[PDB]
């Protein structure tokens, strides 16, 4: 029930305006997706999912997803995050940030620009695969 690689979603309405600088205070590598403003909705009668970011988070040692959730809530506020997911395939999850994983492309998801990925704490995907 512990892991090193995690992902979670952040939504503009429920994060502080200085959320990115606050993540920059943590001591773990992260990759932040481009803004996902054009993802297809799962809600009957809507077109777009609520604009959000995806964060790929690399713990230093094996930890629980709950521990990561509590850490981000203490940093960004209780309303900032509902849950944290474990990542088992870190390369595919990195590519998912721009919907360029094989599964994202199979599902015809909206492709984003890799230039809009933000790396914190010298994230380098080659180290984690
Ligand atoms: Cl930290
Ligand atoms: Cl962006
Ligand atoms: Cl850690
Ligand atoms: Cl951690
Ligand atoms: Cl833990
Ligand atoms: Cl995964
Ligand atoms: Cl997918
Ligand atoms: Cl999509
Ligand atoms: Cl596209
Ligand atoms: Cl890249
Ligand atoms: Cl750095
Ligand atoms: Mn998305």
């Amino acid at each position: 029930e512990k892991a090193r690689y995690f992902t979670f979603l952040l939504y503009p309405e429920s994060i502080p305006s200085d959320w990115e600088l606050k993540l920059e205070t943590l001591g773990v590598p992260m990759a932040i997706s481009p803004l996902h403003d054009k993802d297809k909705s799962s809600i009957k009668g809507q077109k777009y999912k609520k604009a959000h970011y995806h964060v790929l988070y690399i713990a230093k040692n094996p930890v629980t997803a709950d521990s990561v959730r509590k850490k981000i809530k203490l940093l960004l506020g209780e309303k900032s995050l509902a849950m944290v997911q474990v990542v088992l395939n870190v390369e595919n999850m990195y590519l998912y940030l721009t919907h360029e994983s094989k599964d994202a492309i199979a599902k015809k998801k909206h492709v984003y620009d890799k230039a809009d990925i933000k790396l914190i704490n010298n994230f380098d995907i080659d180290r984690y695969v």
